[PDB]
This record gives C-alpha cells, sequence and structure tokens, in this order.
C-alpha cells in the first residue's frame, strides 16, 4: 500500500491532510482545504449543511500522527 492511509484523508482534498481540524460533528478536514472551500459554498459544507471555519479546532494527537506519517512516507 503506497496508499494514503484513510483517516489522513480529507474528505475535500481527497487527499494528505496538512494540518487537521475537527468540526464538533467530529468530522476531520484539512484546515486550508475546508477554509477555502467553505468560502466557495458560503459557509455549508460537503454535504451542504451549514459550518463555519470559526467552530472548529485543530486535532492535536491527528496532527501529530500525520507527522509521524510523514516520517516513514518522505523516508523512501
Ligand atoms: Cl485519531
Amino acid at each position: 500500500y503506497t496508499e494514503i492511509p484513510d483517516i489522513f484523508l480529507c474528505p475535500i482534498s481527497k487527499t494528505l491532510i496538512k494540518t487537521p481540524v475537527i468540526t464538533a460533528q467530529g468530522k476531520v478536514y484539512d484546515q486550508e482545504a475546508l477554509s477555502n472551500f467553505l468560502i466557495a459554498t458560503g459557509n455549508k459544507d460537503e454535504t451542504g449543511k451549514k459550518l463555519s471555519i470559526d467552530d472548529v479546532v485543530v486535532f492535536d494527537e491527528l496532527y501529530q500522527q500525520i507527522k509521524v506519517y510523514n516520517f516513514y512516507r518522505k523516508r523512501e
């Protein structure tokens, strides 16, 4: 599997997450992808529900796991 682990996938950018943010609903996106996407739809997420970039936090644990993935990845 050269493929990116699914938990590190952003539903919007559809690749690797650079910085995980998590919604109150518990959904995980890449920060910059979500920000920009939410501007395009006008605070609606990819299933058309209301969402603001102000109501997300960085997902610290997962950010950390991503850094480790990145170590193993960029090794090859
Ligand atoms: Cl996790």
